[PDB]
């Protein structure tokens, strides 16, 4: 009678415990204060995590480890990260076509940002589990509770839907499964040719507004991969098409529900969260002594920290301190996120004291959540100039030390969206009403991240 | 409703999807309109909602994995490849889990190196897996009275008439389910798990560890030569292509299977409509009905299909079921499924394989040597001796070799655990043994140690 | 007392004969006329053949069908041929340093050419046997028998070395012998790696007057190896470099000495020369009803012919009659040398012709042979610039014809020589004295060799 | 003058070359300048002429692969590779034809194959050829009275006066014949010869056309298995790297060796001189005095170098030996050549490697069982039993196992084809038989036959 269907969430027998002792810690560490909770009961929320304790993982451990030598690399200084996908996955859209999109954009993004690099590209998708967010208020402007993402209550805008339901929990792990499988099936099929993904590439081209701006590079790019296939290389002689999924570890329920141990052959037993295989902690829940950080501290994955204008070279340091204690290069990255006009100004102190540190983390650029701003027309959106700038004003920092811009973070969709403003098509204030879609902030679109991939791309040959 | 154990998923902003080319859309629904064995009886109202939920969710194979895996089954299907089928009888939701997908896996790449190497030729692994949730069932009511057990898509194990109603929430547990372990085969078959030389390390083991080792000993000293040489000959881990397991199951309840079809692009031919929910699947002895829907979906599908054929089949009927499922006569696109006892392979088969290999069309042979040979116990579980199994390859082969036909593959039900399902192996388990870890959900499989043992011997019947 | 050793050509058994029938087959075609043959006597010549009939060959015959396989991709447009090294090899000269240096600009030429064409690029050596040439006049300005290569007769000009002694055709297989040793040796080592071999051209590009002219292609192309490896392609995946010997086939006693049957293994045997992998017959010695041709007919290996300014279509339509009976595309290249005042006019109605036989034949530009001329203060030299305008020519009549410019057939060396005038360089009329050591010919040096690659580059880019 | 039979080289134009590093210079001057025995007894002058004509020529082997050769021995030495060293005992310029030199690799490549397979390791593949043309002697007179024959190096086989004169001329024939041959080989080895599954094939011809085929045929059988095994598991010809042959001969007549060094480039360390003749070579029985010319000049070369030793060898110069010619402690610089006699392999060895393996360098143990197994036959031939040359081996073999050192290769003389050199085999050779076809100018070399037999019978010895 209001189109729904309940599922059943199976009540499954347990697998053996965590051991004891790694329990012990990870329990001392989660007695710290964590904001941003979900307000659920505890009764249910153990429930859900239960369920979940037993269920097959969305990575494993040795992908862990193969990023973690990837992004070794890149904190040396010779390999580049790319990271990427929708600032909100929702469930409703978790679908073939719209997961096949962001994977394109991402492996298209790529190509060019690794020839003008001229290194490899590690490419992180935002994906597999975005289903996450703070908020700064608790109500928002229809006078509801906040949306708080998919994996903590519905987007609708009713009471029902945005009160906090646990089994969203058993919930995003299914969709964060299915969404995985797609993208290993991806992954290893002709849609990670670079011979296809750069055809994209031509047809953005032949399209595109500041299409004549971009052609000399993609002319560039496509005599390279003629080349590359007149000597002999052939796509079986290139070893496949490597895509890792991250998110934002927020709730804390999930994050710790989904806890392993590795084999053992590997060499020592050590825990990891196989929700994912890289995540990072954001800007409201960063607290040095607080239950993010620690818990952070605890699993073997490489871990990020969102790094806005109020950061101080010293709270960076403490950072480093507390998520690089063996001085592990990749283990560490720190996410600037500062405005474009303020990059240039206030991310290098914080450059010098880390280096200053002996430690290797790497300084990757987040243009997005900096240059936020609403329009006369209602919604919420970004300029594409500024995010460029910041880019921009990042990139002179590094080149300035001496240090290494190590990548991006950003937030694309395959989906010819209208959110953020300007770029070739300069979609204006009235363009926005169109394709509006997002869940949460802005996205750049599929023209605009690739045309932002060909900006960077002319920086890092400068 | 974490209150109420359930996750709730409306259906009403699930947007209208691309219409169907007219004469797929007329194919379909002309399949589907014959009459069905063995499906599951729960409302029309209600199977409609879930396969609407299923519509838009992300499938659980591609098309370009199951357009490579015709092109691999064609090469078993000319005599110069081997397929390897193997998994659970039934999969639960309950045994859905790392250790147990990881021990099914394990299991599998076993054989299939032993089987390689007997073979001289590629083997292809497809897996019973990620959906094989759903049984038939001769009988309506069990021996204790309550409505049969079909698998965890249909109904619930547990002993109580609540637990056996027909729930159609269960197409989209099946679905998470599937989905979640497919998601978990492709990490396992490219990392370590899957290097042929630490795999081999585990055969050795089971050398030692196993009261018929000296038997089998001198294959595996010499399938480990093997590895090694490819090695000394500079042949690395990273030279060879990682390994590729398939998913396939019993496509029995086509409320599934046809919320889990979706329709190929432009780059490669003509579309077509594809079942996303497995690489391969096949139909039953029970669902097989030449007019019948099971027959007519397979039709309609791109994918491989097999069929099932126990001791009625006739060789007119077979080559019937030939040029209905491989009208345009291309290889591997059919299998041939033999399941006969072992008493009676020997004398039924070759007269449907003359037939079927004068049609022209090239279908790999086959062996299913379990659902001939199952019995019940005099302590109370039904169950298989494993010599009786053995004997059927046996004949199996003699049959091929005979008439210079090939013989294709086996299809066998296996676990990674020590359950003790099956009589005999160098085990022996009795039959007071079988009470001791009995944990199948339906049909008795082979241990870990007799699944190992039969590649084996199939090993050296390949050597023969 | 002369400065002299002799070294006994040591009189060896015999294997046995090549097959009766094809022996009939080559009798009845050596019996056509040969110009331009030496004039040693009869039983000589019998004597050094016959040593030279049962010495380890040059190349094998699976080397030889794979260059077929090779030069038919050439001849369907999807592969570009390369042909070059000295005029005229010498025996003094056939030198590590000397065969290493011709190596290298081969290589050279060959990463730019293949860049620029973005396909395939077959190397074809004129080395290993180049030590026949004609003349025009049997006598010299110094009032000597010309020199004829030093498969015939000495360069030093006295009397004595001018003879024509046939104990220089087991001086000459000795020497083709050793220096192939050589570069198959070179061409599986480092000296064949992309990455080295530009690294070269990028010195070239520092160093030379032009330098700025030829930045831009060079750093594309280095942007290109870049690319090639940080997408995982390292040296070991290309499999590796595959450079071929040829010579113009000229001295009959020299090329049929030198004839093997195959295994029969390949499937079917029959005649190659096995002194080559691919040779040429010249302009002076391809008379239709000659023992050139014939010869050239009854030899499985690819084979050219040289075509000057006085060619008629209906002359090159009866070489594809007599050279590829069976159309076999690649097995015959026409070599266009014609002149840059008269390319333009002159070939395109070869080519009309030719390709309106059905046949596939590859189309090669010489722009040496047909631009020679004697400068005022004495020696013979070509004009960088009209051999830069004969190529030119050679692909605006492909192109106005819709046909495929197959290749290039140059004179370079990897020394550092002053015989050609121009380029970045500009080397004068005066220059000429400073380093002019070619035995014959003037040669593009190292410089100018590389530069014509990139000038050839930007044409197949057009 | 082909007149005269000759080819006439002036030497007038051959331009100054580079000067040496000054230190290089004074070493090798100082080497040559020690007492060498066993040179030909040609005139300085003559000489000289020969060696410029040769210091210009190109090489025979260029510095990256001899550098690439140390790398694969260093595995050798370290217990994870294994040495295959074989060929003609005595090149001669009369069979260095395409059929001779093609039989050779063809017999190498057999061998090797086998040899890899027992091993489970890689055989790095060192022939005897394009240079072994100069042998020792103990008599300068032989048993007809003549000017011992001194290999083709140094004089001629025909047994007349006038052949028997040393002569000069000769470098430069040894060159271009060393030359012509290398320049195939490298042809032959990256050609279809090359394949290891043709290559095996011939073996299977071998078992089949043997009075000994019962013997090797499992073997052989287990070997076809792991070759198909390979190629099942996805590998292919060209996912393997093409077969690479070594070149070797015994470093004798130091006018050859001195005018074929080189200086290698700055692209790898310091400049160093390179023994271009050749990629890795060996000093004799009678050469090897440790304060003599050719261990001098072994010290001076980058190649990797071997010893021989026999019978009266002690364990403390062996150690000598080490610190002279390995001493940076480089694996794999050195082999220690072992020629005992098979009735005294087992007890002299085992001290010889006590003490050098309490050295801490790691040497490269090589078994040559033939030289010390050479009888004069009642007919008038000199030969070697076939049954003496596997005893031999089978005593190093106890020797290393019962130290727990590595038994690190074999040197042996062998030819492609079915000369009637050595006694026995499964052929069973006779003394009668041995007048058919006696075509060797020095030493008795084993059979196609018989050095086959041979791999098979140590690839044996490498599985127990
Ligand atoms: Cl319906
Ligand atoms: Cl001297
Ligand atoms: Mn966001
Ligand atoms: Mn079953
Ligand atoms: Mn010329
Ligand atoms: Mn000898």
């Amino acid at each position: 009678m209001n189109w729904t269907v309940d599922i059943p969430i199976d009540q499954l027998p347990s697998l053996p415990p965590l051991p004891t002792d790694l329990r012990t810690r990870l329990d001392a560490a989660l007695a710290k204060p964590a904001a941003q909770q979900p307000t659920w009961p505890a009764d249910q929320a153990l429930a859900m995590r239960t369920v979940l304790e037993s269920v097959p993982p969305v990575t494993v451990p040795s992908e862990i480890v193969r990023l973690q030598e990837q992004l070794a690399q890149v904190a040396k200084g010779e390999a580049f990260l790319l990271q990427g996908g929708d600032c909100a996955e929702t469930f409703m859209d978790n679908t073939e076509p719209h997961i096949r999109g962001n994977v394109r954009a991402l492996l298209q993004m790529a190509v060019v940002l690794t020839y003008g690099a001229s290194m490899p590209v590690v490419k992180v998708a935002r994906i597999a589990g975005q289903y996450a967010k703070p908020r700064s208020a608790d109500i928002d402007a229809l006078g509801l509770r906040s949306y708080r993402g998919d994996m903590i209550n519905g987007f609708a805008p009713d009471a029902a839907a945005r009160e906090h339901d646990p089994s969203r929990l058993v919930r995003a792990y299914a969709n964060a499964s299915a969404a995985m499988n797609l993208v290993r099936a991806l992954t290893s099929s002709g849609l990670a040719s670079l011979h296809l993904v750069h055809d994209w590439n031509r047809e953005f081209v032949r399209t595109s507004p500041a299409g004549a701006r971009y052609e000399a590079l993609a002319t560039e790019i496509d005599r390279g991969l003629r080349f590359m296939s007149a000597c002999g290389v052939a796509d079986r002689n290139l070893q496949t098409a490597e895509i890792y999924a991250s998110h934002e570890a927020l709730v804390l329920d999930y994050e710790r529900a989904m806890l392993r141990l590795s084999d053992g052959d590997d060499g020592e037993p050590q825990l990891f969260d196989l929700s994912a295989h890289t995540v990072w902690i954001g800007e409201r829940t960063r607290q040095i002594d607080g239950a993010h950080i620690a818990f952070a501290q605890v699993i073997a994955n490489p871990v990020g920290v969102k790094l806005g204008p109020n950061m101080t070279p010293e709270l960076a340091v403490e950072y480093v301190e507390r998520l690089d204690p063996h001085n592990k290069p990749g283990r560490l990255t720190l996410v600037s996120r500062m405005g474009n006009h303020k990059v240039r100004d206030l991310l290098p102190p914080i450059v010098e004291k880390v280096q200053a540190t002996g430690h290797q983390v790497i300084w990757q650029c987040d243009p997005m959540h900096g240059n936020t701003h609403e329009s006369s027309t209602g919604f919420k959106t970004r300029h594409f100039d500024r995010i460029v700038d910041e880019v921009q004003g990042f990139f002179e920092v590094h080149r300035a030390l001496g240090t290494h811009p190590g990548g991006i973070h950003v937030e694309i969709t395959g989906e010819n969206v209208t959110e953020c403003l300007g770029g070739a098509q300069d979609i204006s204030e009235t363009d926005l009403a169109g394709r509006y879609e997002t869940a949460c902030d802005p996205r750049l679109n599929t023209q605009q991240s690739l045309e932002l991939a060909f900006l960077v791309a002319e920086m890092l040959r400068d």
